[PDB]
DNA sequence: AGAAGTGTGATATTATAACATTTCATGACTATG
DNA sequence: TAGTCATGAAATGTTATAATATCACACTTCTCA
């Protein structure tokens, strides 16, 4: 049974204490707001949610928080949109993942892919290309959306 | 002259399909071809203003849309940027993009295995995938030698 | 001592009087506005701004125009989609008549407090709550008339 | 009342020897059915239901004709077009009162303003060809909504 | 001191919405005549 | 035997803003000598 949202937050607090990094109230609040989402969320949508608690929040507030949360591996940037999602796999050591993005209902599943990382290394190796990071993002329809089509 | 050939080839493909490769569109294509690899729209607009001083953002974006709709360029989603497709006349294809974070060069490769892993991974879930975005950041060969010294 | 210096100093003073930031970028756009004979489109103004600020893009000139509009420093000429420096920043808000030549493109700002009153009376008859008047005349200026006579 | 103006328009396009085509008529019809100002591209959307192959030049050529006759006025400060109050009168200068909340536009006469403008021009060397007179604010209805 | 964090206004970058005209081909009623 | 007038259809020009992201400064704060 996968790690719960709440367990991911506890784990984030303790990981930051283990590293000597400061999971501040803002960064924490930003983190939980993202955990509440059923998928990715844009920075300015996130800013709007943040305002309900902290009305004085501006874009720098959100972006600083996201940068920190990104550097610590709690959040991933979904590049093909311009959105951000909670990482559901930081309890393990740092990882490769592939994002599966629904175009209509907007939800995303993060799924590990060992074979993908390796194939990309293999393609990178043949050319003289020192691969550093992979971006794997899939677009289509998720299960629930498929059964709305069947109507 | 590799550019000349490349342009002559695009004029031919656009003649085949009932489609207008206008001077403006041709010019943008020429500029990107001469570019090593990736280039932002606004850097491309700056170059375009050499030949067309009145060019504005819609000008460059309209040309990109055209060149995107035909097979000639790809968006590089992880750097808001654009590059020539390495082989034109083929239909809508999923390619793996290896982008150099130092010099902007981009090698477009086939990645059948990746598509097949995502194909099966989507199938074990209820996911019906239309398109994959596969982009790798790192360093190209030349820049690898340079970073080692 | 020069009109432009004097004019910018006035603006610097008013913006201090009001607790409001006349930034270098806003200063530069205003400087450019003041060197124009008459009216200039936002994009012609951007090209000029690019000479001093090569990175300037459309939002850059639109923000600066919005600021200069909020304050009393420039007017929008609605019928030609362009912008002119206000002749006198000294006044508060004001209704101003704009005489626009459709040959040489020049624009001349005039007062007409009579017009304010007529419009306020007309709006008052109906229940209308007036905020701004747009009053623009199109024709040929004196100069263009001389030329056209030959 | 929509059909009354359409017939009246053809009458006037007989007198002045100019061809009110079905294209122009259709736009005039659509302008009439609208009870207020409308943008060219919103007008294009409506023209497309009748004539799906219509494009921006289609609507602008039409508008240019309807403008050059008496039939429609441009609202310069909103980039939109409004049917004339009544076009049996001699080519007149409208003064458009424009509600910034509901977008209602009320055409009024303001000879006082035109008179003043002509006098100002006269003192300069200005050959005055046309006046644009437009007010922005809240219509009566909107004032009462805001009063609550 | 000194490194990290926040508040605030303005600015920078990427992309598209909204408005209007140019272009060129092509089929339509007319000017003498 | 052309002459203006009208339309059709693609692309372009023009004006303005949406959507996304960072910088610069001032004040702070918790930390390190
Ligand atoms: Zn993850
Ligand atoms: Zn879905
Ligand atoms: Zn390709
Ligand atoms: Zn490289
Ligand atoms: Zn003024
Ligand atoms: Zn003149
Ligand atoms: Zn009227
Ligand atoms: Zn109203």
């Amino acid at each position: 049974e996968k790690t719960t949202t709440q367990e991911l937050l506890a784990q984030a607090e303790k990981i930051c204490a283990q590293r000597n990094v400061r999971l501040t109230p803002q960064r924490l609040e930003v983190l939980r707001l993202m955990s509440l989402q059923d998928g990715a969320i844009s920075a300015y949508d996130l800013l709007d949610l943040l305002r309900e608690a902290e009305p004085q929040a501006k874009p720098p507030t959100v972006y600083r928080a996201l940068d920190f949360l990104l550097e610590q591996g709690f959040v991933h940037k979904v590049e093909s949109t311009n959105s951000y999602v909670l990482c559901h796999l930081f309890d393990q050591p740092t990882h490769t993942s592939a994002m599966f993005i629904c175009d209509r209902c907007g939800a995303v599943k993060e799924e590990c892919a060992e074979g993908v990382e390796d194939i990309m290394h293999t393609l990178a190796a043949k050319m003289g290309f020192a691969l550093r990071h992979n971006v794997i993002e899939a677009h289509g329809l998720c299960a629930a959306c498929v059964e709305v089509e069947a109507c």
